[PDB]
């Protein structure tokens, strides 16, 4: 793969390495990022932010570094925004956060909003460099509140991340083999694709030991939310000395990360064409992504289809082959609308995400339906 698009070879389309610390100029930012739990409880992380001078974007030089203020910044959005999460919101983001966060997120082409690609890609460290990449050695950079399970969510997300990457590393292998014309080159690559997947479903299992479903639905979920058909934020948020009018932007979801639409694209499972609901969705999402991964995808497209080469040789290894990266999916897809089961509707059920589940019903019954054998 090219270097443009910004895919690592063992960590895939997460953030190889993230800076931990900014520097000496951004203290007062990474003092509240670091403490906020603690800000939010004692009732002073509003006070704290409305508090700071406007620092400057110049600084932050290097690429790391800006993702690391986005990151840094977007979780003080979220947590000025939001506040407690009992009603209490504000519809204003100040001049100090705002001016900075939209200059900085107009500079990597990203909306000024905490989005898959911050809070996953971009929020983790190794504290052993020698131990391997596994959830006992990693741990994440930011959290919203203690006992929301920010660790557990986002770990588990992006170790589903690392595992897609050994799959995502022999794309070219694909398409080269395609052009070339070599059966069992294609053959060899779409078995090591559909072993990847069945891998990475094992590795999304991990989320029922270090997640809980009282601690995601009242706590994570609302922080994770933005403004874009809300009820609490209905114009949107304004960003201040940026934007007059406010604009919308939607929160986080598992349609902003590329792992998510690369192999419908790859395996020419329509998603995105078909202009339904759920369709339009992921299109939009693309926009949420950072800009070289949204190129990468929408590169997969110019490249010819794998589904119509597979289809027009009458070839049962190849269709075997195919059809074991959709069945791969389909069970990664199915594995996803038992958690949205567990994490969201039986908390929701208890209290005096229907449209999340519809979702994931049309995205599985996209992918069931692109097999070519049942
Ligand atoms: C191909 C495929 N199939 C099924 C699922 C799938 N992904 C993308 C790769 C990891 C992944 N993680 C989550 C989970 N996390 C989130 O949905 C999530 C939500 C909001 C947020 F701000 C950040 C992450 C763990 C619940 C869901 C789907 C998938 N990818």
């Amino acid at each position: 793969i090219s270097k443009e698009y910004h895919i690592d070879e063992e960590v895939g389309f997460a953030l190889p390495n993230p800076q931990e610390n900014l520097p000496d100029f951004y203290n007062d930012w990474m003092f509240i990022a670091k403490h906020l739990p603690d800000l939010i409880e004692s009732g002073q992380l509003r006070e704290r932010v409305e508090k700071l001078n406007m620092l400057s974007i110049d600084h932050l030089t290097d690429h790391k570094s800006q993702r690391l203020a986005r990151l840094v910044l977007g979780c003080i959005t979220m947590a000025y925004v939001w506040g407690k999460g009992h009603g209490d919101v504000r519809k204003v983001l100040p001049r100090n956060i705002a001016v900075p966060y939209c200059q900085l997120s107009k500079k990597l082409e990203l909306p000024p909003i905490l989005v898959y690609a911050d809070c996953v890609l971009a929020n983790w460290k190794k504290k052993d460099p020698n131990k391997p990449l596994t959830y006992e050695n990693m741990d994440v950079l930011f959290s919203f509140r203690d006992g929301d399970c920010s660790k557990g969510f986002f770990l588990v997300s992006l170790l589903v991340e690392i595992a897609a990457a050994s799959a995502i590393k022999v794309i070219p292998t694909v398409f080269k083999a395609m052009q070339m014309q070599e059966r069992d080159t294609l053959l060899k690559a779409l078995l090591e694709i559909a072993s990847c997947l069945e891998k990475a479903l094992q590795v999304f299992h991990q989320i029922h030991d270090h997640v809980n479903p009282k601690a995601f639905f009242s706590v994570l979920r609302i922080y994770l939310s933005g403004w874009k058909g809300n009820p609490q934020l209905s114009d949107g948020l304004v960003y201040e000395g940026f934007w007059e009018d406010p604009k919308e932007f939607a929160g986080g979801s598992a349609g902003q990360s590329s792992v998510f639409q690369c192999f419908d694209v790859l395996l020419g499972i329509q998603q995105t064409a078909g202009g339904g609901h759920a369709a339009q969705f992921l299109q939009d999402m693309r926009r949420y992504m950072p800009p070289a991964h949204r190129n990468f995808l929408c590169s997969l497209e110019s490249n010819p289809s794998v589904r119509e080469f597979v289809l027009s040789k009458g070839d049962a290894g190849l269709r075997e082959a195919y059809d074991a990266c959709v069945k791969a999916l389909v069970s990664l897809r199915s594995y996803h609308l038992q958690i949205v089961t567990k994490y969201i509707l039986i908390p929701a059920s208890q209290q005096p995400g229907t449209d999340l589940m519809n979702f994931l019903k049309t995205v599985r019954s996209t992918t069931e339906k692109s097999l070519l054998k049942e």
